[PDB]
Parts: C-alpha cells; sequence; structure tokens
DNA sequence: GGGTTTCCACTTATTCATCATTTTAG
DNA sequence: CCTAAAATGATGAATAAGTGGAAACC
C-alpha cells in the first residue's frame, strides 16, 4: 500500500524536517564537512509509516531513535533528487516549504562540489542562517561577517483533502467526551475533532473552517509558547462533514485505527444508542482503547 | 588511500495530541 | 426538564530538530 503521494507531503508538512549539518572536521580541506537530508522521527508504534515512505521511494534509512521513537532518514546526496522530485511535483504548504526552499538552495551548491571549497562553505552558512532553528553558536563565531538576506513567511491554500489527510494523520486527534452529569444515564457523549499547529501558520489553520465547512478556531497558551487549535464538536458536521472526508482519503498510521473506532462510535450516536445503558457502556468500552489506552 | 560520504547510536526542548470538567445553547 | 454544543482549564510526551562518532566508500 505505498503512500499517496499527496498524503505523504501532508505527513512531511506535519512531522517533516530538514537538517543541513556543517561540521568542524581536521579530515577536511576547508575544515568543514557537511551532510543534507530530510529525516522523519515518530513513535515506536508508527515504525510502518516510515517503512512505508522508505518503501514508496525507494530511499532512506531507518533507525532507532531511543527505546520508544524511531527515525526515517535520508543524507544520501543523490537520493536527496527523489525528495525533490517529489516536493517540486507535490509541494508542502506549511512553513516547512520555507526550509525545504533553503534545503533545494543547499543542495545546488553540493551539487556542484563548491561545499569542498572556501566560498561553498560560507554559502552554506549562508543559507542555514535562516533554516529551522539557524546558526549554531559555534558557527556564528566562525562567520561573524556572515549575511543572510531576508526570510519571506510562507501562505499557500490547501490543494486537495489527499494532503489534508496526510497533514491529519501527524496533527490530528480524534476524541470521545464523556460530560459527566446528574442526569438520567449521567453521562453525555460528545464527539470531539482537534488539529493543532503553531499560531505561525494561523492562514492555514484559519481556512480550516471554509475548507470544511464547520469548526471553530481556540487558542490556547502554555508558559511563553501558544498554538492555535480547530475544532469541531457539532455531531452532524462530525457526521456528515469530518467522517465522510477521512473514509474517502485514509489515514496512516495508528491514528486509523482511532477513527475506526471513532466512527463506530458515531453510528451508535446516529442510531440514538448513546442514550441507552447498553449503547453508553458500549461507547466507553471504546473509548477505554482508543489514543493513549490502545 | 585519504579525503569525503554515509551510516548509526544518541540527545533535547516544546509543539503537538490528548485529556476532561464546567458552562452555555437550543 | 432534557440533550446538544461550546467554553474552559490542563499537561505529558511524540515529536521536530539536532549531535557524536566512525565505518563505508570512491
Ligand atoms: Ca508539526
Ligand atoms: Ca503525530
Ligand atoms: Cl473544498
Amino acid at each position: 500500500e505505498s503512500i499517496n503521494p499527496w498524503i505523504l507531503t501532508g505527513f512531511a508538512d506535519a512531522e517533516g524536517s530538514f537538517l543541513l549539518r556543517i561540521r568542524n572536521n581536521n579530515k577536511s580541506s576547508v575544515g568543514y564537512s557537511t551532510e543534507l537530508g530530510f529525516q522523519i522521527t515518530l513513535h515506536n508504534k508508527d515504525k510502518s509509516i516510515l517503512e512505508n515512505i522508505q518503501s514508496t521511494w525507494k530511499v532512506g534509512v531507518i533507525a532507532n531513535s531511543g527505546d520508544n521513537a524511531v527515525s526515517l532518514k535520508v543524507t544520501r546526496f543523490e537520493d536527496l533528487k527523489v525528495i525533490i522530485d517529489h516536493f517540486e511535483k507535490y509541494p508542502l504548504i506549511t512553513q516547512k516549504l520555507g526550509d525545504y526552499k533553503l534545503f533545494k538552495q543547499a543542495f545546488s551548491v553540493m551539487e556542484n562540489k563548491e561545499h569542498l571549497k572556501e566560498n561553498g562553505i560560507k554559502e552554506l552558512v549562508r543559507i542555514k542562517a535562516k533554516l529551522n532553528w539557524g546558526l549554531t553558536d559555534e558557527l556564528k563565531k566562525a562567520f561573524p561577517e556572515n549575511i543572510s538576506k531576508e526570510r519571506s513567511l510562507i501562505n499557500k491554500n490547501i490543494p486537495n483533502f489527499k494532503w489534508l489527510a496526510g497533514f491529519t494523520s501527524g496533527e490530528g486527534s480524534f476524541y470521545v467526551n464523556l460530560i459527566k452529569s446528574k442526569s438520567k444515564l449521567g453521562v453525555q457523549v460528545q464527539l470531539r475533532f482537534d488539529i493543532t499547529q503553531h499560531i505561525k501558520d494561523k492562514n492555514l489553520m484559519n481556512s480550516l473552517i471554509t475548507y470544511l465547512g464547520c469548526g471553530y478556531i481556540i487558542e490556547y497558551n502554555k508558559s511563553e509558547f501558544s498554538w492555535l487549535n480547530f475544532r469541531v464538536t457539532k455531531f452532524s458536521d462530525i457526521n456528515d462533514k469530518i467522517i465522510p472526508v477521512f473514509q474517502e482519503n485514509t489515514l496512516i498510521g495508528v491514528k486509523l485505527e482511532d477513527f475506526e473506532d471513532w466512527c463506530k462510535v458515531a453510528k451508535l450516536i446516529e442510531e440514538k444508542k448513546h442514550l441507552t445503558e447498553s449503547g453508553l457502556d458500549e461507547i466507553k468500552k471504546i473509548k477505554l482503547n482508543m489514543n493513549k489506552g490502545r
């Protein structure tokens, strides 16, 4: 089941990461060795996702990242041409696009073997200064005259539902909310669909309302950090707008199981079973084995 | 063969995913 | 009164991003 290209790009927009290493080295002529590529680090439970991407691209290496995480790292230079070809045809739409554009400029440098010359390294430092978290303190000290062009902010729209499926497979969450009460059955079942993302992509998060015709944005905070949360709680919207989208565009990873259990609860709610004692017991049993409970 | 590339074990701060009670809407 | 929907209030950790060391390679 080779992963769909757009589903792969949506997943890369969520958990992808481009890397450009500029390491001190005595065994190098210009006194610096480099390493370029793209990586994905997931929990061990979704190692199959990495194995599928590796098999779909016929590129990349897989290794453990601790006792609870796996990573797909592709740094073989000629193998980076598969990455560029994919993202040229199926482009990223988050701020990570700016990181991919720098990753390409770095590829063009190393393809010419300029990274072996001094000016090539000065150019790669130029590019790395705007990539991800920027230059290290050691590099800043080694390149005090470094001057990089301004990095313009990204703003792209959701291309199709395949991308949304891939992005939701990484950032999404399907939740069965058991609103306790001193009522008849004592519990009100409420399905919830959440997508979380940093505020730096507020435009993309805000567009979800019009793209899916439902939901609302909630601003969250934690320490000095903050992020947005696209949420859907109206059952009719969940049953008619959210569920049909991810059934026609299949999710990947373990979250597909949580989505399938999520849909079974929707079927019982649609049939008014959530208002009966036995039906409520089934909703609970389903919730026990979802998400962290699986 | 020696500079360079590639792999592999390993680390870390926070943006994620996931959590649930309380309140309001209809 | 009864049920649905939203608002409120919360945090552990799977992420994104990075690093050390050296075998593989051309
Ligand atoms: Ca992300
Ligand atoms: Ca994820
Ligand atoms: Cl549309």
